[PDB]
């Protein structure tokens, strides 16, 4: 059984989260870590509901002492996961991050610490493992197919392009395929942008349509042949068989692991 | 029966065409207008193959005086389908044009002199009724879902981008979908190039791997909803039910239509 | 302006209408006919929420009178959408009607009432435009590629295979489409199954995946060449711009048309 | 540099096979094994061309002695592999084999003897590697997503539904996923075969159109995803780079590896 404390549970990923662990047969929600913004009205922004089963703390030291959970996954921000790191790996709590942040300086003293404690902890910046296998086996597949596509597509109110999981697909690929451009070296664009941008040599097109949510494709030519890996996300469940699995592992693991590829 | 000539019979299109109207049990090929370069060996370039049931013609004026054919199927160049066609309508002969050409003018004299002989004539830039269907029927949905993309994928050996059918895709849709640029008003780039070409607002990206021939995908956004039209040619045998459709209906028609998309 | 009343505010697609009525710009919601099973406790089942703009109406009669809506949109069930339509085309109100509903007595009455008072009423079976242009356009592709092959895709919750659409597309291909079987002659499967179901000879292939919502692919063979329709559903708003060209199109139009392919 | 030798130059793989060796910098094509049956007609099946750098045998054994490949790479047949496979590993020549050859005990043989004369053979059963790949990939995918289909299409002249490339995806994945149906336990068909056809569990779907080549789509679902792998064969080039890493990699290893899901 695994006793599971949440960290920013009325988040959008961790209302899902909350949800996931009070559904997984062997694990138990025992605590949040929670607070509101001191103008929140209650009518809008409500409480995380009462519930002796599932306290609030609105400190990780208090809720750390009094509940002891197994495992701590923070959802919190970037700015807080390093201090929560280092706490929960000083008091045998296992700490599992969804996050972008933490510094070189900071994931190194995590990852002595919970070395020396043999304690595991996962940082999964990418919860989502048919993201996460999609990346994965791209860069395995990329020592036979050197020249790669990636289309990534999203909906309309994006601002950001070529989205993140794009560019961290490309920076894997690149560790393996030897970096050239593509197409002939003679092309001329006719209307500007349309061979996309390029990442070390890896073209990227960025869709942004309504109706679509987060998708991607990755496309491997050779003679003959095409050789294409998808993900398609319909919603932010998406990320809970990587919640799941964080969980579950970080209790088997003696040290900490920075990305889901490095363990799946 | 129809009575079948073709010009350019050893070209790429032309080969094709050949077996084409050879095969369809309604068609008989009847001769060819053909000719080599000066300098072409035969080792390399051989001459169209020698045959009763399909002389050779090295002028237009000779081949329908002696042969009398129904239909003249252009495969040749944009230089000369002018003067054939203003050959074949003074002379009772139905030309289906395959080409990029014509000027305005040209055109015009054509289509007056087709209408006042009751003469069919068909000018197709493009034979391959996949992709013309994309095509119309694109422009039709675009009523509906104003908000569109189109992705292109050639062999990495094309040489222009976008591609003539995206760019042809694009205006035809133009003609229905008002004019407005797609995805949010704040997006920024952070690779150059991510969002691709635009045209009119209607994103474009191209595709350019080894192993892929010709494909085009039309994406139609709208809330909770995505409608996708596709084409794939692997080969040229694509623009053939195209070559074959004209030949028979520019027997029926008694005026020049200029692209597919205007009698399918 | 459209004044409209909905019939079954609370159901699945009602809610979404509601959304939908209350956003046109040129439509306003002045209406709902609704009522609860009388088991319904309130805090499992609430109430339509009351307000001045949007009263709640028990019967037809009732609402038209007191309330003159222009139309009526009937999101109700297939036992009760005879009476409403008849209801409504007596009283110079405009019925859009979602239903599987009517048999054939009682649309022919709703058709002959509509054509003597010019009034239009429109039956659609399948409200989401992109389903209904795939069915309409893979029938007019039909007419040049009789080769087609039907892929549906569902969530694994659903009970029936093939689809309700499935099927449709299947039996509006088949009214152009040549019948005829596909696949080589001496075909045989090995594992019993494995080439689908078939309508008509066309084959129609079922998937069930947790994930999935509702999807379809139409696919076009010819030589050298492969043409797709596909509609993707990732939710109910899908089904909303139908919704709303339907509530638009009535008001143009002065007889009954079943299915939106028949105006679209 | 890697001399090798191949057996039926003339077979469809095999003149790939001749083109792929003869254009890798770090190959030459030495000889070949080849003959024609005694019915066969010059004028409808040429001899393999003569040249002096690649001399035609009738057997293996005259090969070897005179020419001493390196690496032999058996295009023929199931009747013939077992002796050629012995006969190369008795006389210092690596043999990659391209079957769906041998039995257990002569595949034991070959086996042991490989390893004892510290020799690698590569038996191929599919040479294509993004065949394999999505093979390989989905097997690993399996362990994460237990829900999964099947989706294989080709040409319309082809007599075996599934194919035999999705029974192997099919068995593979088996090795991982527990034995499980799919669909809702009460779901029925109202025509029959929708479902496709089941390998433990496993649903399999077959599409036969023309135009197409020989296509397969996996497809893994999962809560709010879909993740999917894909592989389309556009010509026996497809093939081709497998070829090629057989013979590169043969050289390295020193034991016999059937199946190149176990090299890759």
């Amino acid at each position: 059984m695994i006793r599971v404390a949440i960290g920013g549970p009325r988040g959008k990923m961790g209302q899902e989260a909350v949800h996931t662990v009070m559904n997984n047969e062997n694990m138990e929600l025992v605590a949040v870590l929670d607070h509101k913004d001191i103008g929140d009205l209650l009518s809008e922004s409500p409480n995380f509901p009462a519930s002796y089963e599932v306290p609030v703390f609105l400190n990780l030291e208090s809720l750390i002492v009094t509940i002891k959970p197994d495992v701590f996954l923070d959802l919190t921000t970037p700015h807080q996961v390093f201090e929560h790191t280092m706490l929960c790996l000083q008091n045998n709590v296992r700490p599992v991050i969804g996050t972008t942040g933490f510094t070189d300086e900071q994931l190194q003293q995590c990852t002595i610490l919970a070395e020396v404690n043999k304690l595991g902890c996962i940082v999964a910046p990418n919860f989502a493992i048919g993201a996460v296998l999609m990346m994965k086996f791209a860069s395995l597949a990329a020592a036979y197919f050197p020249d790669v596509e990636i289309i990534e597509m999203h909906h309309d109110q994006k601002l950001d392009a070529p989205s993140g999981t794009a560019y961290k697909t490309a920076q894997m690929i690149a560790e393996v395929r030897p970096s050239h451009k593509q197409g002939h070296p003679n092309e001329k664009e006719t209307l500007e942008g349309a061979r996309g941008a390029s990442y070390d040599g890896i073209p990227i097109h960025s869709v942004r349509l309504p109706g679509l949510i987060a998708h991607q494709q990755i496309l491997f030519g050779g003679e003959g042949q095409l050789f294409t890996l998808r993900h398609d996300s319909y919603n932010r469940q998406s990320f809970m068989s990587g919640v799941t699995f964080s969980i579950n592992q970080v209790m088997e693991i003696k040290e900490l692991v920075y990305g889901l590829e490095n363990i799946l």
